[PDB]
């Protein structure tokens, strides 16, 4: 084992290592999937602000005193899994065993932390979209992982220079409803409704958990655009939608989920929300051209509604699991 590679914990206040890790990512992305390039604010931020009720176990591996690879695990409280958020080898040092060594490290950490399975997201090909590097899938299989049975993510791209869903402007707001907007922090009055929109003083635990996500994203320098639909006669939150923007990459943005309350369906609110919030976005983020989103592949309509707005299916986010295995 030892000699060639050194395992070192990745720590936010370690400027040099952190720097070499940002560079590794930058270098890797040049020959990785289609993606917004890593944002350094977002990435250094991901070392200071963890998601709620989640422990981060981050590592770097070195050859000759330099970072040649990285492993980040997310450990959700209570759960028996360890999510592999990053397992990355310098693109000029692949096929020497590093990945294998990182993966043995991941299992040893899962085991130590009382987790029985590792999960990962692996980029693969869509049945008829553009062929993707098969390496990461063959690595996964070779580590002993299996394709899980939860349906994969259909990962889509809208490109505003090839289609403008706003060509006819934003549609008419249906009678009885008004629109509202907010930024990175949910207004006090919609906190509870947002959190319940898709379902005592258990609301506080909920509201507080959501607030930790919102601050995580700000800590990571992300801006966010929300549009809400309100039912005037009841003042109920009928639906909302969002878009997330990293400090980096002025041309890129992330399209979030669109939610519409069960009792307010049938009024094209979903398309209204998407279109109106996009208008909102471009007004403050005029350089945005490339918007990404992802849906459960098994839900064709939601995907279709996105296609109608010009998002095209690009690549496939497949879920894998593996056993942490015995310590003994
Ligand atoms: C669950 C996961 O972690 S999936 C991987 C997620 N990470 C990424 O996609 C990030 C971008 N890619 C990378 O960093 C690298 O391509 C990754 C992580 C494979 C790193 O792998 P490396 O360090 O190059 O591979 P490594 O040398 O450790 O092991 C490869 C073993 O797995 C398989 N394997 C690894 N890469 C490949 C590949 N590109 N094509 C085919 N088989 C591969 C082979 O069986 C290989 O066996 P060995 O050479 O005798 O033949």
């Amino acid at each position: 084992t030892a000699g060639e590679l050194e395992f070192v914990p990745l720590a936010a206040n370690d400027d040099e290592t952190v720097g070499q890790w940002l560079d590794l990512m930058a270098l890797a992305a040049e020959t990785g999937p289609r993606a917004a390039p890593p944002c350094n604010v977002d990435m250094v931020g991901s070392l200071r602000f963890a998601p709620p009720a989640t422990a981060l176990d981050d590592w770097v591996v070195r050859s000759g005193g330099r970072v040649v690879g990285a492993l980040r695990l997310a450990l959700p409280d209570g759960a028996p899994t360890a999510r592999v958020d990053q397992l990355l080898v310098h693109p000029g040092r692949r096929r020497r065993g590093i990945g294998r060594a990182l993966w043995a490290h991941a299992r040893e950490l899962a085991r130590k932390h009382d987790r029985t399975t590792l999960t990962a997201t692996v980029v693969e090909s869509l049945p008829s979209g553009p062929a993707q590097d098969p390496g990461p899938a063959a690595f996964a299989a070779a580590m002993g992982a299996h394709r899980s049975d939860i349906p994969a993510g259909t990962h889509q791209w809208l490109d505003l220079d090839r289609h403008d869903p706003l060509a006819d402007g934003v549609p008419a707001v249906p009678a009885g409803y008004s629109l509202v907007t907010w930024g990175t922090i949910t207004p006090d009055e919609y906190a509870v409704p947002v959190s319940e929109l898709e379902l005592r003083a258990a609301q506080e635990v909920r509201t507080s958990y959501a607030r930790q996500f919102e601050t995580m994203r700000v800590g990571r320098g992300r801006r966010a655009y929300h549009t809400g639909a309100v039912h005037d006669a009841t003042g109920a939150l009928a639906g909302y939608t969002s878009v997330s923007k990293t400090t980096g990459n002025p041309a890129y943005a992330l399209q979030g989920m669109t939610v519409v309350h069960r009792e307010h369906r049938g009024h094209a609110l979903g398309t209204l929300l998407k279109l109106a919030n996009l208008e909102y976005v471009l007004r403050h983020e005029p350089e945005v051209r490339l918007v990404e989103t992802a849906n459960a592949e098994d839900n064709h309509p939601m995907i279709a509604v996105n296609a109608a707005l010009g998002f095209e299916p690009y690549d496939r986010w497949v879920f894998w699991t593996a056993e942490a295995g015995p310590s003994d």
